[PDB]
This record gives C-alpha cells, sequence and structure tokens, in this order.
C-alpha cells in the first residue's frame, strides 16, 4: 500500500464517512492494475461486525454493469442481436407500440419512456406481460433516454432466453465463474450470510426486497475483492481467456447514444477523459441522472474508448455504491457503503482520489 494511495484514500474517505454518517464502507483502488483495499466501520451495528474485505454489500444499480456484460456475451455468442426486435424473444408481446423497439432500446433506456420501476403490484409473470403490453410510450424509440429498471431489466431477461438458462444461471456460469468472482451473488447463499452486511435506512437495518426483474436491474451482492476484480476485468478485457466474455465486456463499453457529455454503454456509462469533474459530479445527481433527456444516436456505436471515465452509481434502500475506471491509465475505484448517500458525494470522492493518482 504505497503511502500516496493510503493518504489520498484516507484523506478523502474519512471526512465523507463523517459527513454522510455512513456506518460501514469498503474501498478498492486499482492502481497500475493492482488492487489496494480499505475498510471502515460496521457491516452490522447491532452485532458489532466490522466491514472486512469479505463483507457483501448490495450493489443496487451497479448490477446493471453485469447485466450489460452478460448481454454483450450473448451477442458475442450469436444468441441475440441488439438490432433484434423485442418481440423476437417475447412473441406474446403483440401490442403495436412494440413495433420498432429493439433489444438495443431496452438495454440503453431509449425504448420511449419505460418507467424507472416495475410497479410493486407486478408479482406474477402474467402481471409482467400485462404491464409491458399496456405500457404506452411517450416518445418514439431511440429519441429519448429515461433511466429505467423496467428497460434494462427486460433486456437482461430476454438476452438469456436463447440459452435456456435462468438469468442467475447464465450470470453465474458465463460471467461470475470465468472471472473467479466466487463471492458475488444474485441470491446470497446461507453459507455466506455471516458476511452479508445490513443496509441502513433512517437508522433501520434493511436488505433489498424481492421485486420483478430485480436480479437483472439491481440485485447483485458482492465483496470489495470481487468488485476490484470486476473493475480489473473491465479495465483490461483482453486478459480474459473466454472469447465471448472478452467481447461482451468490449461491447458493454461501446458508445451507443450521447446525451450532453455522457455516452450510454450497456450498463456502463462513459465520458471522455479528461473529464470535467463538475460534469460527472453534478451529472450523477439523480436530478440529472434520472431525468428524461434527448439522445443522439451514435451510428454506428464507437468501440470502447480507452481514454474514458467509465462508471456507474448504484443504490438500494440501504446501500450506496459507485465504480469508476479509466482504461488508458489502468486506474479505478470501487466504493461500497451500507447507507444510500447522495451520488454527487460518491463521484466527488472518487474523482478526488483518481485525479490525485492519475
Amino acid at each position: 500500500a504505497p503511502q500516496q494511495i493510503n493518504d489520498i484514500v484516507h484523506r478523502t474517505i474519512t471526512p465523507l464517512i463523517e459527513q454522510q454518517k455512513i456506518p460501514g464502507m469498503a474501498v478498492a483502488v486499482i492502481y497500475q492494475g493492482k488492487p489496494y483495499y480499505f475498510t471502515w466501520g460496521y457491516a452490522d451495528i447491532a452485532k458489532k461486525q466490522p466491514v472486512t474485505q469479505q463483507t457483501l454489500f448490495e450493489l443496487g444499480s451497479v448490477s446493471k454493469t453485469f447485466t450489460g456484460v452478460l448481454g454483450g456475451d450473448a451477442i458475442a455468442r450469436g444468441e441475440i442481436k441488439l438490432s433484434d426486435p423485442t418481440t423476437k424473444y417475447w412473441p406474446e408481446l403483440t401490442a403495436k407500440q412494440w413495433n420498432g423497439i429493439t433489444l438495443l432500446h431496452l438495454a440503453t433506456y431509449t425504448a420511449g419512456g419505460l418507467p424507472l420501476q416495475v410497479p410493486d403490484e407486478v408479482k406474477s409473470s402474467s402481471d409482467l406481460l400485462r404491464f409491458y403490453q399496456n405500457w404506452q410510450p411517450a416518445w418514439a424509440p431511440g429519441t429519448q433516454r429515461l433511466y429505467a429498471n423496467s428497460s434494462i431489466g427486460l433486456f437482461g431477461a430476454l438476452a438469456v432466453k436463447p440459452s435456456g438458462l435462468s438469468f442467475e444461471q447464465a450470470m453465474q456460469t458465463r460471467v461470475f465463474q470465468p472471472l473467479k468472482l466466487n463471492h458475488t451473488w444474485i441470491n446470497v447463499p446461507p453459507a455466506e450470510e455471516k458476511n452479508y452486511a445490513w443496509g441502513y435506512r433512517e437508522g433501520k437495518a434493511v436488505h433489498v426486497s424481492p421485486g420483478a426483474l430485480d436480479a437483472e436491474a439491481y440485485g447483485v451482492k458482492s465483496t470489495i475483492e470481487d468488485m476490484a476484480r470486476w473493475v480489473q476485468s473491465n479495465l483490461k478485457p483482453l486478459d480474459i481467456n473466454e472469447k465471448t466474455l472478452q467481447q461482451g465486456i468490449q461491447l458493454a463499453q461501446s458508445r451507443y447514444w450521447q446525451t450532453g457529455d455522457m455516452y450510454q454503454g450497456l450498463g456502463w456509462e462513459m465520458l471522455d477523459w479528461p473529464v470535467n469533474p463538475d460534469s460527472i459530479i453534478n451529472g450523477s445527481d439523480n436530478k440529472i441522472a434520472l431525468a428524461a433527456r434527448p439522445v443522439k444516436a451514435i451510428t454506428p456505436p464507437t468501440p470502447a474508448v480507452r481514454a474514458s471515465w467509465v462508471h456507474k452509481t448504484g443504490a438500494t434502500g440501504g446501500f450506496g455504491s459507485y465504480v469508476a475506471f479509466i482504461p488508458e491509465k489502468e486506474l479505478g475505484i470501487v466504493m461500497l457503503a451500507n447507507k444510500n448517500y447522495p451520488n454527487p458525494a460518491r463521484v466527488d470522492a472518487a474523482w478526488q482520489i483518481l485525479n490525485a493518482l492519475q
């Protein structure tokens, strides 16, 4: 642990924890490709369990990065194409508003106004069909971006259909296992419960509740070690031996749409490096991140740019996570916390750390 990294991380994260009253936090910095780990505070306040490198945190929407890469892997396998109509994989989806809505639109939140959340009322699979059949777009496909669990969540479910695997089985066998993410889970097994941190929301210990398309949109739990390895794999996909997964990673960092200075990937979001920190910091606030914005199609998509800030924020009711990396500098960070605290604080801290190391 070079003193520079120690000092930079501690000087930034200590005040963040104090200001945001975060109960527990783990941070990994990837510097010249190698990970360095830092932990603070409590996984479980009541039982006095500390955060360790083995603590599992809810990733919330950082999960979308795994879904985007798994979709990418399915494209690379020749199982799906992003240009395919959604109805090719869900023939029961016969309502006319779906004409012209492709898997690309689903993956990138550009289908025309699919809502942020699947309604809590949608419990059964027939409920889910009804919901999509009845949904009315506000906009033509590929014209506006509206960040949405119901959009990429459906992409993930459809993407694994030709494999015949459940979403969880496909994720395990095709992404987690080959990458040796052996402490990353969609459903935490009983053996790992001792490591599963509680999230804290208004002082109450909470875990994410089951919901439709949860696995696909926000349901991954992982350790800081596995998340560092996830960043390493995304920094350098060519080191990955499994050909379709290497390609999948590359596809997820391709640039499909532009809004303002951000580019939409599959799960990942990207900006040119060097970035303007106000732009990524203010841009991460849900006031902008969850807003409806016109998009410019990137025709054809630009392949993964190495000089990019690639990142994703994610939260559940009790957790707040952030991952960011810059391929061309072999530099990244993962910040996992068991409080959902404001995005701009996460991105500010990440930028202060990476900027100092870059």
